[PDB]
């Protein structure tokens, strides 16, 4: 919970991302990115796009 909030914050406040792009860049297992993503978005510590592909973007997106 300290390695994900340190990389997602450096991304670029206002930049969306995917789960496959995080499990393939850091090597982390999807089972670890799917169980943590649904645990952060529920606490309001990560926005959630609307559609098929669940994109994440640190609170407060561009514009």
């Amino acid at each position: 919970e300290q390695r994900i909030l340190k990389f997602l914050e450096e991304l670029g406040e206002g930049k969306a991302t995917t789960a496959h792009d995080l499990s393939g860049k850091l090597g982390t297992p999807k089972k670890e990115i799917s169980r943590v993503l649904y645990s952060l978005a529920k606490k309001g510590k990560l926005q959630k796009e609307a559609g098929t592909p669940p994109l994440w973007k640190i609170a407060v997106s561009t514009q």
